[PDB]
């Protein structure tokens, strides 16, 4: 096996797509996301996405569905193990992300609403 790619968070499909679909429109050849820190609360479950074919010395890199994801460090602990996902369209660019510390313990107490 391999010893660079899958790390921590893996994401779905569809944010491959979203960075393979407008790289490719860049023209640029084959850019690889870069995950950072742009989540809501104090935990974290969105990151900004860019895309980013270089490098960026001390980023994981985790292998995506059409290309190369690499996050940074920072992310790397808010992002852990968790999971990403993508849906575009009309309603706009929607970006949700789950980790253990974005999701947290509750402790099992009904579920309905606000």
């Amino acid at each position: 096996m391999i010893d660079d790619m899958a790390v921590p968070l893996t994401f779905t499909d569809a944010a491959a797509n979203k960075v393979k679909s407008l790289i490719s429109e860049e023209e640029n050849t084959d850019l690889k996301l870069r995950v950072y820190i742009t989540g809501g609360g104090c935990s974290g479950f969105q990151y900004g996405f860019t895309f980013d074919e270089k490098v960026n010395d001390g980023d994981l890199t985790i292998e995506k569905s059409g290309v190369q994801l690499v996050i940074d460090p920072m992310s790397l602990q808010y992002l852990i193990g968790g999971t990403v996902d993508y849906t575009e369209g009309l309603e706009g660019s929607r970006f949700t992300v789950n980790n253990p510390n974005a999701t947290s313990t509750c402790g099992c107490g009904s579920s309905f609403s606000i």
